């Protein structure tokens, strides 16, 4: 039978807190493991997202001028590459945020601004997130123009930590592109494709997603650019993905939803979509076929 799912968007406050994983729950390898001022932040931050309900204003953070330096140092060596490495869409954006949204080396945007930016532009809205959910939970935000969004920032003596989310990941890597019609139309069609679907088509839809959403690249004008978030937040794989040592093979749903998806590496292979359009297009075919 269907599993359930959320018929609209207050319907998230009884998922979003499904949390597997809590945001406080740090990993063995984490920079910040044996921080105990750090875990307790972090336990801020967590109580933050768990409290929230739909309706609410995304609470307001005084971040500390060690997690403003922290983004400072990731925002403007990651803005030296962006001209020559993101695509198109990204490059319109990321200015329009600073000017309305205030991103700037010397400060932390707020979640709450930045989601009434997106409401405006695309109908896209954020909501704080306490830690991991599952793939259903989590792309059925989607489906309501929702994102889940860390708010913590990462620790401060490893500005390149990659392999959780951060508000620095989240801020750069996603919000400029969901800023964009055609990429936040793509964005909720996953989570519509997902909502009361089987658990496996839940598991490559989000393959799917992560090939695309957080790693994918895209061909324009004749280049391959990248659009995936964890790429825009990552300054080392942000330039690996572009030079010659990486593998990239087209984008096929069919095909990409085999790939596993690394966590503690760079990926192994990098899909390329031909613009944000196919890449819809291909994905309403595939959803026929699982769904
Ligand atoms: C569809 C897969 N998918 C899922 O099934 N469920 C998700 O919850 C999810 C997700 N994907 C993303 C977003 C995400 C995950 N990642 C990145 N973005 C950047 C590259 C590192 C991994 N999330 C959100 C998310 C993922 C992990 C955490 C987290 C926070 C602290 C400690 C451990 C984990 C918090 C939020
Ligand atoms: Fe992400």
């Amino acid at each position: 039978s269907v599993p359930w799912f959320p018929k609209k968007i207050s319907d998230l406050d009884h998922c979003a807190n499904r949390v597997l994983m809590y945001g406080s729950e740090l990993d063995a390898d984490h920079p910040g493991f044996k921080d105990n001022v750090y875990r307790k932040r972090r336990k801020y931050f967590a109580d933050l997202a768990m409290n929230y309900k739909h309706g609410d204003p995304i609470p307001k953070v005084e971040f500390t001028e060690e997690e403003i330096k922290t983004w400072g140092t990731v925002f403007q060596e990651l803005n030296k590459l962006y001209p020559t490495h993101a695509c198109r869409e990204y490059l319109k954006n990321l200015p329009l945020l600073s000017k309305y949204c205030g991103y700037r080396e010397d400060n932390i945007p707020q979640l709450e601004d930045v989601s009434n930016f997106l409401k405006e532009r695309t109908g896209f809205s954020i909501r704080p997130v306490a830690g991991y959910l599952s793939p259903r939970d989590f792309l059925s935000g989607l489906a309501f123009r929702v994102f889940h969004c860390t708010q913590y920032v990462r620790h401060s003596s490893d500005p390149f930590y990659t392999p959780e989310p951060d508000t620095c990941h989240e801020l750069l890597g996603h919000v400029p592109l969901l800023a964009e019609p055609s990429f936040a139309q793509f964005s909720q069609e996953i989570g519509l494709a997902s909502l009361g679907a089987s658990e496996e088509a839940v598991q490559k839809l989000a393959t799917c997603y992560f090939f695309t959403v957080e790693f994918g690249l895209c061909k324009q004008d004749g280049q391959l650019r990248v659009f995936g978030a964890g790429l825009l937040s990552s300054i080392s794989e942000l330039k690996h993905a572009l030079s010659g040592h990486a593998k990239v093979k087209p984008f096929d749903p069919k095909i990409t939803c085999k790939q596993e998806c690394l966590i503690t590496t760079f990926q192994d292979v990098y899909f390329v979509s031909e613009s944000f359009e196919d890449a819809k297009e291909k994905m309403r075919e595939f959803t026929k076929t699982i769904k």
